[PDB]
């Protein structure tokens, strides 16, 4: 009938819910309802709607990264086709819009539209310089990464202040701390899914190593030309691995995180005393990392 | 920069942007315009917008149906990767939602978008038959071609009509408006399946001839073997697509059609008919938009 | 020489005739004789071509589903060749019709060779439902699983029968005894799919289990879409077997298939002491037999 | 219904009927009705049953030799699988046993179940020579083509034997021409087939020349080593071709049925003058070779 049409188009969605999701989008959400106190029947409506952006975002990443499992199950890449996975996650950006375009909020529409915009070019930075070889720089990395992953706290939160009531003062000192909870969570999953393989994937604990300058050039030209050739040799495969340890770049993501904490702690401080309430939860947030 | 970051995000899009399209989308548009009588200011934007849908869909098509040369150059998904103009797409996308959003928003955008999302509620149907091989009816594969193909023109009508003039009979025309756009798309989808068998993609998709034969009782399980050996080699043969050649001028098929695109046209032409009794004057554009469907 | 002839030909069908097939219809037809009361000259020409046909079928199946290791030595298709294989199992399976033939006419035998196409009909749908992928219902699975198993029970006991006496109710047994053939049949299929899942034979086959979970309507389109992935990569995977593996483990798999073994189990009970009623004494061989079904 | 089960399992031979058969199976009996006189009412049944018989043969033997395509349209074998193509021969010859022990014969049934076992067992030869290298010689190979050609019209005549009114004194005057028409009709296919490729595929114009004891060893051995080694090589491939045209093996197929016909013209005559009423077409029959 109706309902067969409904569910082959919401199929793969509903594989990728299943998942055991870690359940961030939906605790920042949580914890930001501390400050903002939007109603319950409204921060559950804007949550199912960061759920299914996110969950949309998954669904595109885990086919731009092929790979037939991403965590415990197999990969909806690798079980309805690569064709059902594509045209699922652009219906799912849509009907999320759409759920935007109610309720969620009904005269800044441009606000997420251009939100969502800046995820999606956030993303085809990374696409082209795994497809071009391309590496970057950490001054272009660093751009990459707010473009990408802190462009959905972004929304998550441009919609909690369409709803929460002082004024957009907290604005432009409440982006600030979206941005550094979005790149302290992604250099968190980065560390975690290190502690490698080339093929195109930069990380932090790559994009700081090929640019040491003592034995740079020698990466800059060693990942090359194998990679066209083949893939890497045996000694090779080896030779990355005891370089990362050399000027360890593994030490520069610690470093990193040991002042994106000291940054969190002095920007959640700024909400914290702009509004004069405590919040004994979002400072137990930063367990994340 | 961010002028070289705009510039490859939009790269994909560009390469189909100056595709020899031979496109009718645009013909259609300055058809309905004969009728609804906006600024050039609208019909510009209007064909600034249904453009980037259709060339986004074409993205998205194109791609799933991996294929070569297409008008002289490969496809898109061949140049710049699949994983990168998927992408491109899922932007461009969002680019012509929120260029649709500016232009308007009394009588709400609500129902513009709702009638997107059915856009590929149709292509979902059809990469779920040609993915998992269940043959579609006969009803149902009439349910997505008007999903996929005619919805495009769906939202251009409902875009257009939403601001249309603020005179006109308004909703006394609009309901007869949506049935002649959905019979307008069904005929210029059948009609390049027709053109298309005068075949040649027997890789995996759907045209209304494999809905005629693998739904008659003779040499229906032929035909639905053959498929399935195909889908299961990856490709049938050259001489498996010849049988399937032979079973298409056997079981008359390229008549069946005919008599269908045939019967659709006069459906159109009493459609349009009736149109220009509905507070209209002539249209010897829509007229002349048939003449380009053999 | 034809002792050399006659020695190339059975030699496929020789080299199954001593595989421990650890088989079941040979005590079968020895409960049934417990009834039937015939000349062991009967019950040994009833084993000695029930048995051809019960061996014919392992040539004809085990080569459409190519496996290796069979009870410690390859599958008789890796070993003949598939070409050689066949002619043997088709010669076989002419060499028990012509064996039924010589023993009896009386009563005619063209209701006993009509009894065998029905076993190809069977085995005829399962093999068009594993190539062309259609999904089964519940009941056309049923269907043909009491086609394909249970029609060789179904020869035996028309061949028992045909020459069972000429004294006994006859008639006034026959159709008990042909219900109690299909439901004991079924059970003995239902019981290996299910010790099978104890799954291994996701590369084409269709157990009750998938035809339990693909009918479900939470998950249907979810193992749908994995078995068409498997039917066009050929095989699976490791990962992928181990997700069907845990659909099964949620959707109480495991479970449906038991509370159907479990129900025919109490049937076939019911229907052998309705046949301990019907002119009949004590069989505590049949249940006996009933006891090699867990 | 019943119909789908039904036209399912005899869908592979509602598509091997289509073919543009020779039409000598039909033939054979209409020429050999002109002596025995059967009810037309039977004739055609018993044309039914070996048309059947012998579509099931084709079956069967289209993939027991890997070919997409036969003739014109692709094989059976590579349209519905393998599975299917086998589970329908085997089902199509127990169809027309039991269409042999219906009107078409009453009592002989061990009659025509003995030479369809001799049908069967004149293959398995082909099938074990292909698969085991096993050379023949023409004495073993004149006996398979007799076994496994010629026991397809003996079924056809011990059915017409067995309605059709003088007695059996023919039958042993009979079988005779059936199985030198057989034969000769095997060899005038096999030569147009011809008028070459091993890959275990005898036949008459190379046993006469593998066997020809100038140049015999040489055979012997180029085809083996060879056929395990890949396959052949280059010069290899045209020695076989110009070995053929030394002893002229196209020429023995040439002269033996130069000896089948002026062998059939006297069996032919046999019957001709057993009954005494001429037979105008089975002498045209003739122009089949």
């Amino acid at each position: 009938h109706i309902f067969f049409e409904k569910a082959v188009l919401e199929a793969p969605y509903d594989y990728i819910a299943s998942m055991p999701s870690k359940g961030v989008r939906d605790q920042f959400i949580d914890a930001l309802n501390d400050w903002l106190r939007v109603p319950d029947v409204k921060v559950g409506k804007i949550k199912d709607a960061v759920r299914v952006l996110h969950n949309s975002s998954l669904l595109l990443d885990d086919f731009q990264d092929n790979s037939p499992l991403r965590r415990g199950k197999p990969s909806t890449h690798n079980i309805f086709g690569s064709a059902q996975t594509v045209n699922t996650a652009t219906y799912s950006i849509i009907k999320a819009i759409g759920q935007i375009m109610e309720f969620s909020a009904g005269e800044s529409v441009q606000e997420v539209m251009n939100s969502i915009m800046i995820l999606f070019q956030g993303q085809a930075m990374d696409l082209f310089w795994t497809y071009n070889g391309h590496v970057p720089s950490e001054e272009e990395y660093y751009r990459m990464i707010d473009q990408k992953t802190g462009q959905l706290f972004s929304i998550a939160t441009s919609l909690l202040l369409n709803a929460a009531i002082p004024r957009t003062k907290i604005q432009s000192c409440l982006h600030r701390l979206t941005r550094l909870l979005g790149r302290c969570f992604q250099i968190r999953d980065d560390y975690q899914n290190l502690v490698d393989l080339d093929e195109g994937k930069w990380s932090l604990a790559l994009i700081h190593m090929i640019h040491k300058q003592r034995s740079h050039m020698a990466l800059l030209n060693v990942l090359s030309t194998g990679r066209k050739h083949g893939g890497m040799t045996l000694e090779q495969k080896q030779f990355v691995l005891d370089i990362i340890e050399e000027e360890k770049s593994l030490d520069y993501t610690r470093s990193v995180m040991m002042d994106l904490h000291v940054q969190l702690r002095a920007e959640i401080g700024r909400i914290e005393i702009l509004l004069d309430s405590p919040n004994p939860a979002m400072r137990l947030l930063l367990e994340l990392l």
